[PDB]
């Protein structure tokens, strides 16, 4: 008897758990789209920024970044 | 006698127990086997709850859900 109520119970969670994964797929996709929010325009400069005597090597560097992102 | 009439209860005893056990296998039938589950669609948002510098950090999980079940 036992052997068909247990393959009753592995066929019905066997749809539930397929249905999940493939709901899961869908669910991925808008967050690939951010990957790409940022772009770079131009050269950017490099500059020594330390402090007389100063133990660190330290620069400044700055360069036009532009976000297209929702944050 | 006697060993014919015993043989005979515990055939009758027998056919009863075992119809009785069979009855109860498809008596768990619909507790066991149940379509349907909470389904998650899209993705989801979390958003920082937490507020007034507080001991604990809450945050917010919106997400949109579809229950195909009968409860
Ligand atoms: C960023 O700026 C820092 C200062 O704001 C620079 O630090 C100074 O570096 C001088 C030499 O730079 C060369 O050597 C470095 C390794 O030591 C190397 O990383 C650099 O790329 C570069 O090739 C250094 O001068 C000392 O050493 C010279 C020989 O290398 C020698 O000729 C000097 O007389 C001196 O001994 C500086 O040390 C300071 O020099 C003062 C005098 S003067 O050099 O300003 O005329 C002196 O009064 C002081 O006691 C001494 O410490 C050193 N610091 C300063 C304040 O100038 C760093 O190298 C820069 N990095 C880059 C990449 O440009
Ligand atoms: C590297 O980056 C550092 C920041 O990351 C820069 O530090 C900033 O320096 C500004 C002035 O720099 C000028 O003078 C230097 C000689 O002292 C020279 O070497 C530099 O090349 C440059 O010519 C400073 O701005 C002050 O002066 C402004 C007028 O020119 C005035 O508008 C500002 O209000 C300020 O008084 C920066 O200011 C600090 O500003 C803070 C606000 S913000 O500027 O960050 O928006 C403010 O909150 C703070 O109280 C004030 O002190 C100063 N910024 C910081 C964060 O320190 C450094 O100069 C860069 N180095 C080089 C070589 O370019
Ligand atoms: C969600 O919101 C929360 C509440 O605003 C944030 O948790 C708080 O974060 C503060 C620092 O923020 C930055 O650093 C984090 C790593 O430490 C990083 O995850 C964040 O993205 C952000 O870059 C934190 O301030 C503490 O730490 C600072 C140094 O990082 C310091 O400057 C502060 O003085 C302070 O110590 C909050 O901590 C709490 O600060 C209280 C004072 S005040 O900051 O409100 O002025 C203080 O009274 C208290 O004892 C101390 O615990 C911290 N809050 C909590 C509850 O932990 C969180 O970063 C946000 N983001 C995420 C992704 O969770
Ligand atoms: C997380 O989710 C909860 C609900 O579960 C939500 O609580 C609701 O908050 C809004 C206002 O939220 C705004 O201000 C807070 C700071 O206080 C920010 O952190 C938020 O980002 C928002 O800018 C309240 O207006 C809600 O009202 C209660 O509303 C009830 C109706 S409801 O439909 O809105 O639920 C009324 O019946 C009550 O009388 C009223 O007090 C409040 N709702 C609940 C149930 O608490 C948080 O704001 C969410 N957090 C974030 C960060 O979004």
């Amino acid at each position: 008897l036992s052997g068909a109520i247990v393959a009753l119970i592995l066929v019905i969670a066997g749809v539930i758990i397929a249905i999940a994964v493939v709901l899961f797929a869908f669910g991925l996709i808008p967050g690939i789209s951010n990957q790409g929010s940022i772009q770079v325009l131009g050269s950017g400069t490099i500059t020594n920024s330390t402090a007389s005597g100063s133990s660190r090597t330290i620069y400044n560097i700055t360069i036009t970044v532009k976000n297209t992102g929702t944050t």
